């Protein structure tokens, strides 16, 4: 995916509720540093719904592709109130940005 395009999506659509840097603040949603390769619901210091705590999957390209298409369908009960991203390419780009920015 295209990291530049993903950055723009993140800033426009996600930053309202999320940070990505190491040690960054929780907002409505959790800080996302360290996301890849970790189970759902594991950002230190954030109180998740039971649903996000218990989904029991590992975040990686394939699972983020599905989640970001329709968050509520993937994690019923989630408190992330955000419209799914329909376009596959946009999800790919966003995920490439996340994979970089959440792993500095
Ligand atoms: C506020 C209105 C949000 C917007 C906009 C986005 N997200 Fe979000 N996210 C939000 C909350 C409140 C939560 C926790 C939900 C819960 O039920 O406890 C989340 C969670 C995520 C996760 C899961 C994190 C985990 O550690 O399992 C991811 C991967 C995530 N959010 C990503 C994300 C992206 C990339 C967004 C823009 C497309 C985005 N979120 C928007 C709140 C909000």
């Amino acid at each position: 995916g295209d990291v530049e395009k993903g950055k723009k999506i993140f800033v426009q659509k996600c930053a309202q509720c999320h940070t990505v840097e190491k040690g960054g603040k929780h907002k409505t949603g959790p800080n996302l540093h360290g996301l890849f390769g970790r189970k759902t619901g594991q950002a230190p210091g954030f109180t998740y719904t039971d649903a996000n705590k218990n989904k029991g999957i590992t975040w990686k390209e394939e699972t983020l592709m599905e989640y970001l298409e329709n968050p509520k369908k993937y994690i019923p009960g989630t408190k992330m109130i955000f419209a799914g991203i329909k376009k596959k390419t946009e999800r790919e780009d966003l995920i490439a940005y996340l994979k970089k920015a959440t792993n500095e």
